[PDB]
């Protein structure tokens, strides 16, 4: 399946139009959650907001969130 990937930091500020679309704003990370594939959009969702939004305003498989020590 999709699995798992992390976040996609965004990159640049978005707004959505519609509901389903994705609201993205820069300095903010986007929940993966499914992938169509690497080519497209990526299904995500932000402070408890779903959405789509383009893989190439985005940036995934940044950093790490490891534990606290």
């Amino acid at each position: 399946g999709p699995g798992t990937f992390g976040t996609a930091k965004a990159r640049y500020d978005f707004c959505a139009r519609d509901r389903s679309e994705l609201s993205l704003k820069e300095g903010d990370i986007i929940k993966i959650l499914n992938k169509k594939g690497q080519q497209g959009w990526w299904r995500g969702e932000i402070y408890g907001r779903i959405g789509w939004f383009p893989s190439n305003y985005v940036e995934e498989d940044y950093s790490e969130y490891l534990p606290e020590t």
